[PDB]
């Protein structure tokens, strides 16, 4: 007889709640509008539900951890264990990929020094192979469910890995064996690889190694301006693997921007029409977007109800306007 925020394993629940989360775990594996976000201030520290993966809406499928790197608390480890095993949930490491050494470069040592000669052996590429293997290390160490490449060259995050060009042996071969090394390792482990910002630079073939294409559709003011952004037939199965996200650091109150126009007239009489359009987005093929998410998803918690917009959006995407998945 333990309330949820206190529960740690299937052993702490009644039969009726064991069975409840069994259907949630089933659902996760059916094809549906996935729910995602960038979860900040993740502590698992108690009293406040907002700091817990396990207290997220049951309709959230996976999440990227904005800010967290390593050194997890026992209370973080336990939140995650429940989120993973009871809820069918998945948590990703996440951070901008710009330079070869990024966020795994110790001290103030030199990136190109530490990674290339010191870790490769002059072979720049053995160092990309190495830098990636370290990401996987650090994921396997905290049993997280994979990685989220924040890829934004040509929004200023261009470096000794990130550049303007298609990722393929024929274009950015360095970014190619990067992604190749993450897939080789964390795909057979049941883990996820994912790319946000400019997943459109993936080659057709390389796109097969990435489980979702995640776009920041923050300031798009029209359905068809969002479709233009994500309509990339170069990408394997782009409709069902594409996730479109709204900006909740600023629009948590309103369900993104206040001056959006949906292709569904009935959505435009209603506040939050950006996130609801996204969740119900029928692409020109007729297929339903693969999912929606919010940046700083937790800013939706102070709402009435808490997680107002995300919950509504997934209700719109999965029940009000049932989508087509083939």
């Amino acid at each position: 007889l333990i309330p949820l925020i206190e529960a740690q394993t299937e052993e702490d629940l009644t039969p009726t709640m064991r069975e409840y989360f069994a259907q949630i775990r089933e659902y996760r594996k059916t094809p549906h509008v996935k729910g995602f976000g960038w979860f900040g201030n993740w502590t698992g520290k108690g009293n406040n539900a907002q700091n817990y993966l396990k207290m997220l809406p049951d309709s959230v499928d996976f999440v990227s951890l904005w800010g967290t790197r390593g050194y997890l608390s026992d209370e973080q480890k336990a939140d995650l264990k429940f989120f993973q095993e009871v809820k069918g949930g998945k948590a990703l490491l996440c951070w901008i990929i710009q330079d070869l050494g990024d966020q795994l470069t110790p001290k103030g040592l030199n990136a190109t020094q530490y990674w290339v000669e010191e870790k490769g052996q002059g072979n720049f590429i053995e160092g990309v192979k190495a830098y990636a293997n370290a990401i996987c290390d650090s994921i396997e160490k905290y049993n997280l469910d994979g990685f989220d490449i924040d890829y934004q060259p040509g929004y200023g995050h261009s470096g000794t890995l990130a550049n303007y060009q298609t990722i393929s042996p024929s274009g950015n071969n360095k970014m190619q064996v990067f992604i190749e090394t993450l897939s080789a390792r964390l795909r057979p482990a049941g883990r996820m690889l994912v790319m946000d910002g400019q997943p459109d630079l993936l080659s057709t073939e390389t796109s097969k190694l990435v489980d979702h294409y995640i776009y920041q559709a923050y300031w798009e003011s029209s359905t068809s301006s969002v479709i233009y952004k994500i309509n990339k037939p170069n990408l394997d199965d782009w409709e069902r693997k594409t996730i479109i996200t709204v900006e909740f650091e600023q629009g948590w109150k309103t369900g993104g921007i206040t001056y959006y126009t949906s292709v569904r007239p009935e959505l435009n009489s209603m506040e939050g029409n950006q996130i609801l359009d996204y969740a119900t987005l029928d692409l020109p093929s007729g297929k339903r977007i693969g999912g929606i998410g919010t940046y700083h998803m937790e800013y939706d918690y102070p709402n009435d109800p808490p997680y107002k917009w995300l919950r509504k959006a997934l209700y719109f995407g999965n029940q009000v306007y049932p989508g087509k998945f083939d």
